[PDB]
């Protein structure tokens, strides 16, 4: 029944770890999941899933991943009405009001595209631990219930 595409942007693996946890939780909720890195993914292919997820870092005081700028821009130009989305990220709370700003940007981009938020965005500090894992499971549960 349900499909999902999880894209991640990463440099030291934390956000790929986050994407992996989300893919696992979705798979364990009987979702067929595609997972790919953002720079190797076209929005036209991404949008074919019922559930859309971006997991991406924040850099240089609030900067988006440079390899994800095209994907980000293409996302906002696409009609994603009927799609269920969620955004998550690992970042560093030391950057204060720049903590995981990329998560906020992608959540806004999905909003302009007309997609329906399936779960509250998840902002993780550095590596995901037990609490983060439980939060990413509720995240996945929210997407499935919203999409189904
Ligand atoms: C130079 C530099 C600048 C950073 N700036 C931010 C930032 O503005 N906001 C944030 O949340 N994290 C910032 N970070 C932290 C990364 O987002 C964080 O380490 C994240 O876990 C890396 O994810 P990745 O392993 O998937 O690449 C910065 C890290 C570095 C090295
Ligand atoms: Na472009």
């Amino acid at each position: 029944m349900l499909t999902a595409h999880v894209v991640y942007a990463t440099m030291t693996g934390n956000n790929e770890e986050v994407a992996n946890i989300v893919c696992d939780s979705l798979t364990n909720l009987n979702v067929k999941v595609t997972e790919s890195e953002i720079s190797q993914t076209d929005v036209a292919d991404f949008m074919k899933a019922d559930i859309l997820v971006v997991c991406a870092y924040t850099y240089d005081e609030g900067a988006m991943p440079e390899e994800g700028l095209d994907f980000y821009d293409d996302l906002q130009s696409t009609d994603l009405t009927g799609k269920v989305y969620g955004v998550a990220g690992s970042g560093d709370k030391f950057y204060g009001e720049y903590f995981n700003t990329t998560v906020d940007h992608f959540d806004d981009a999905f909003k302009k595209a007309g997609a329906t938020s399936g779960a509250e965005k998840v902002k993780i500090d550095l590596e995901p631990y037990e609490e983060d894992i439980e939060r990413l499971n509720k995240f996945a549960e929210g997407l499935v219930k919203t999409a189904s």
